[PDB]
């Protein structure tokens, strides 16, 4: 019954949530962590994944470090406004005793997914440039896949590194659009289902008085977001993507799907823009959607039962 | 009380549409017809609006012919699978006996507003390329237009070109940013908003039985689009027109729009909802908000629709 899966991450203070909430999941066994850019540096993303895995008491799952850039190349742009210097907002902790282990995440991968042929699901949590690159040197990979759940893009919604572009997209968007295009049983988790399921003071606060067993820990990490989200949007309600994209993974019941072709814009101003082909209307010509397999897009999210569900994982002792 | 209107059209069975319930409404002086591409070619577009003019008995009112393709050049690709070989559905009716003026919409447009200044309110209901060359000719035509009303783009919906991109946006992007960038008072009526008003055969039908000044023409240019497609129409410039002299039948949403010029999404409007403070200036922050359809009456406009279609 034990569902096998790769978290490729940069945490992150919602990455933190979802790994942490992967941990605590009865029929889930995490073969490892890949690390990414994004919310942080690599580096940063590996030390922070490093900790979790320590904090856990889960230090026989091993920390595969990822790309540094992007697929194009040059130094990403990293959203430490919203996370923090080191991702992990002022959560101050010391440097983790363990290591990580000495295969890229692109080759602890390729290695995982060959070893356990239709029974690895990897869980997208950042840029999508470890899962490209994995593509890339292994062909039989997209066919050995269980199934990639990828949390990214806007999908008929407002971006947020953008007004066009997800943050996750926008920060590889030739990954994203090689990872879309795969052919692979692809899952999207968007903005327009993840800014759907809101989480108040109210159960933030629920959270402090619980005996979970990182609630400590995920209301210190918490509180850096929430003031962020205060700051730039004027309310006291936070999003909480990454556990929500978990919550695809394990409860796909709690969501409804579309099939469709998603292409990304790598050009000009609206780069990282995740366009889908509703399939609905046969187009009058041959366009960049037509041809390609399509993959299932988030459409519908039950907000009360996902709530109730992360609030479950997260008190849990 | 008389409102001074240009309708920037490429007729086009739903343009057509528009531009008889502009002649039927009552405040409502139409001081020319600019033509463009689009639903058919310049050339075709140009040839209805003058059949228009004759069958409305509105000789007075001048048809402007504009440019044949859009601001990056080459041939446009034209929705004659939509709207009929010459752009006006299997309505075989004989050629014009009225002749275009002698200027280009583009010069016809920069007058009109430097005569009439803050009086002129210009309807775009095909691509924006005549609009774009007129805020390019007169640094002050942005400042002496009233208000225009643009129906194209898409926000947070389908486009119908491509996935992507809306039709008259996708048939000059160039155009279409250009002037949503130029600081004018712009209205936006996009997919998100015409898709929600539909036409049923139950109010064609209806249209029929009435003693409507246009009724039996109407019915017989919408016979070809009810083909094309449910049983259901989506009468895009009637909305635009609409959202003109019935505002309130509307809600709008302040906002920077942008057009995706290049690659795959080019035709693309992307419209930043200020409701989040920018860490660092993008592309959407030096520029002034522009108005976008967010909401419509969807009853309410059927029915206004139906009440200038069916008047005598
Ligand atoms: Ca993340
Ligand atoms: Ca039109």
């Amino acid at each position: 019954p034990n569902s096998k899966i790769i978290i490729d991450t940069d945490p992150g203070i919602d990455d933190s949530v979802a790994i942490l909430m992967a941990f605590q999941m009865p029929g889930v066994q995490v073969l490892g962590l890949t690390t990414i850019f994004g919310n942080c540096t690599t580096e940063h993303a590996t030390r922070n994944a490093l900790i979790l895995c320590e904090k856990a008491s889960h230090l026989e799952v091993p920390v595969a470090e990822g790309s540094h850039e992007p697929l194009k190349g040059g130094k990403p742009h990293v959203a430490d406004f919203v996370h923090g210097p080191d991702g992990l907002g002022n959560v101050d902790l010391p440097d983790p005793t363990i290591k990580k282990v000495e295969e890229s995440a692109t080759d602890f991968l390729v290695d995982k997914v060959s070893r356990f042929p239709g029974e690895v699901s990897v869980l997208a949590l950042g840029p999508l440039t470890n899962i490209a690159l994995a593509i890339k040197k292994d062909p039989s990979f997209v066919k050995n896949v269980k199934k990639i759940v990828v949390l990214g893009g806007a999908f008929f919604a407002a971006g947020n590194a953008t007004p066009s572009a997800e943050a996750n997209i926008h920060s590889d968007p030739e990954a994203a659009d090689m990872v879309f295009t795969s052919g692979a049983d692809i899952y999207v988790v968007g903005l327009n289902i993840t800014t759907q399921v809101s989480f108040t003071d109210k159960d933030l606060l629920e959270l402090r008085n619980s005996q979970g067993k990182y609630a400590q820990f995920l209301c210190d990490v918490c509180k850096f977001y929430l003031d962020w989200h205060t700051e730039s949007y004027g309310a006291p309600v936070i999003f909480l993507h990454d556990p929500v994209s978990f919550a695809a993974l394990v409860r796909p019941e709690l969501f409804t799907f579309k099939k469709g072709v998603v292409r990304v814009e790598t050009q000009g101003i609206c780069v990282g823009h995740t366009s889908m082909d509703m399939l609905l209307k046969k187009w009058n010509s041959e366009n960049p959607w037509t041809g390609y397999s399509p993959i299932s897009v988030a459409w519908t999210v039950d907000v009360p039962k996902v709530v109730a569900f992360v609030k479950e994982l997260v008190t849990k002792p």
